[PDB]
């Protein structure tokens, strides 16, 4: 019969920190970690900046040797694993290490190992081409790498549900726990999608912000002045343990995971149905998951991608779903200073949501100068926003339709 | 306690067929869909051959307007979840559509995609990417375009674990409907890596047979003069169904899924251990989850990617779980006839272990012509073998260690 579930364990590589809490400080401080890119030329690119993570030392983790041959989503996604894994204090043993698995998850993996690749093959030839292409860029490999470097044997896959993966990697891991095919998950994602396909990729959609000039100011969710999502990079990790288990080894529990709801707009490929119709589905499968009255929803981490329809599509669902109870309840956007880390936005989301609850403050959604026509919810504008939290969700959305909500709460 | 789940539905693309009669045919034939890679210059390459769909018609499912906008290896999914949709009767309605829902995954994704982009990113530059490109590259299109094609409001997921993709799509779709979340999902995967990228990765680590002279002989899993796997296209789908949902409308019921095992092996990023352990516990755990003793399995559909490690592990793995049964029951590799589906293997094997049931036949492994040291099982050699099977295993263990086992069981 289904178990409970709660987080023990949390890491973190995002623009703002290369772990949790000097990411979580930035957050609190209002900071942008969005700057114009420095790792390859974009002078040919209509959008030349993004959230880079800043100063990875790899070999803070692993053998250089090692890092080489994976590309940098793989090499993120172990980092913040790594991260959560030690925080959670948990000890690896043949007597837990079957019922100890990882669900990390990516939108689009080693785009820049398989366009490095791919350049070798055009201009020279398939001699050329690493004989770690497969292993250093597939999806499933920080899965996959990181239950060769703890011992893990338990259940090891990835999804990629594009920018709600993040989302669906916690959810879905949670449910192992629940069901019992797992005692402990590593889930979360990873995502490094800045190399030319990338951001040619993205822009040739004409989906990405413009603000070439002013860069941390390009991302401001339900802004009137917003024009599209901020491209950034990272992961996050947690280690979700069954209640009884975190239990009896007197494990530090940051909170409790209640819900988890998806569902599927069926309406279009990449535009959100403006009336949010998915969204509110998704929120209501969460909270009936949950045995909540929606009145009891405190904090709402926003999707909030600063898209003309993405951010106008979650006011009309949080209205839907919450009623009068949405003018009570406080939701911000942190990606208005992460920017947007796609497959990997839903880990730093839930992470960033579990420390609302830890803390008892609703981090600022920053640029939020002019909010647009029906935008007139508590969206925390510019400044943190100290209050009571016990129940917060975690709103993701993606290309296919695809929707995940997580809601999470104190743990006493 | 748990629902009974029932596969209603199947559809199928694979070198031996458009659909799953005839690639079904094929197999009990003892045919091979192994021949040269055409309208591609392999001529720097090791290997020159694979398993291709012939004579692939998408305007029998998509506009050219939509087709132009999808990889091939999302074409694929959409065809195989088309005929498994068409074929399972199902009737989408407002009543039911939000407990319909898809995960159709794929393990490489879009590498044609990602190689006319780079191609057109490298000769002319970032603003001649396709604006689908991200859109009709990513692996969760499958399930986003089916899913806003029929109407489907259900989870909406797509895993990724390279070899394994599609034996875990299918038991974690299995799991949604035996635990409430849904009555109905469409699951399996699709892939397409012929392409320079499939074929030039896979060669650079030596993973692929070059028996160039004879390439129907090349896939040989079990024989000695084997020399590593053969890349093949296609996809696999089926529609799994709550067991009275399905005997309400007066379903056909091919056969009932009884049980899904996972593991990790934690052990190498591309080779199994020599004994399969991680395999042993994987088929272990999906016997636990049927409530079935190993005495009680009739025929596994192998892995047998004909890679010289993977197949003796396999081998290990299975004397290690079924003991004095181990050669009681029959062990085939489709893989012999089909090549390697990466992350449609499992869903295309799950039909044929299916098909097994329906017909009472074991296919063959053909070019089984000396079986190597210690592969003295019955691997079925070279012609399909009649015979009484009431519980099906079918097995992918992929790169990162991942491990899948689905248990069938004929159903009256
Ligand atoms: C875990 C793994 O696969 N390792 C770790 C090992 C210590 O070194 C490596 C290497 F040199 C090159 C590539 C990978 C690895
Ligand atoms: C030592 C080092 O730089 N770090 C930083 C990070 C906050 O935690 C780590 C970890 F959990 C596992 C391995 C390394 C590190």
């Amino acid at each position: 019969s289904r178990r409970r579930v709660v987080i023990t364990g949390m890491g973190m590589l995002s623009p703002l920190g290369l772990d949790v809490p000097s990411s979580w400080e930035g957050i609190l401080a209002g900071r942008s970690g969005i700057a114009p890119i420095e790792h390859m030329d974009l002078s040919a690119y209509s959008t030349r900046f993004g959230g880079s993570v800043k100063g990875f030392n790899v070999e803070e983790y692993l053998s250089a040797k090692e890092a080489r041959k994976l590309d940098l989503f793989i090499q993120y996604g172990l980092a913040a694993s790594f991260q959560a894994v030690r925080d959670s204090g948990l000890e690896v043993t043949d007597a837990n290490r079957e019922r100890i698995g990882v669900s990390m998850g990516s939108g689009i993996g080693g785009l820049t190992n398989i366009e490095n690749n791919c350049r070798s093959l055009f201009e020279q030839g398939p001699r050329r081409i690493s004989p770690f292409f497969v292993p250093g860029s597939i999806i499933n490999m920080v899965s996959g790498f990181l239950s060769i470097h703890l011992g893990l044997q338990g259940p090891n896959y990835a999804l990629t549900t594009a920018q709600t993966t993040g989302t669906h990697s916690i959810g879905m891991a949670a449910r192992n726990i629940a069901y019992g095919e797992a005692d402990v998950m590593v889930a979360g994602g990873s995502e490094m999608a800045a190399c030319g396909l990338g951001l040619g990729g993205f822009g040739a959609a004409r989906a990405l912000s413009t603000r070439n000039d002013e860069p941390t100011r390009a991302s401001r969710p339900w802004d009137r002045d917003r024009d599209g999502f901020v491209l950034s990079d990272g992961s996050g990790a947690l280690v979700l343990e069954e209640l009884e288990h975190a239990r009896a080894r007197g494990a530090r529990i940051y909170a409790e995971l209640v819900g988890f709801g998806m569902s599927g707009d069926a309406f279009h490929m990449t535009a959100p149905p403006e009336d949010g119709a998915g969204a509110a589905r998704c929120m209501k499968n969460a909270l009936r998951d949950a045995g909540l009255d929606p009145r009891q929803v405190d904090y709402i981490n926003a999707h909030g991608t600063s898209t003309p329809a993405g951010d106008i599509a979650e006011i009309a669902a949080v209205k839907s779903v919450f009623g009068e109870h949405a003018h009570a309840l406080s939701m911000s956007s942190t990606k208005s200073m992460t920017g947007h880390l796609l497959g990997a936005a839903g880990a730093v989301e839930a992470i960033f949501s579990v420390l609302a609850l830890r803390d008892q403050v609703a981090p600022p959604t920053i640029n939020l100068d002019n909010p647009d026509e029906g935008c007139d919810l508590d969206l925390v504008a510019h400044e943190a926003k100290p209050r009571k939290i016990d129940v917060a969700l975690s709103n993701s959305f993606g290309f296919g339709g695809t929707n995940g909500t997580l809601v999470f709460r104190r743990f006493a």
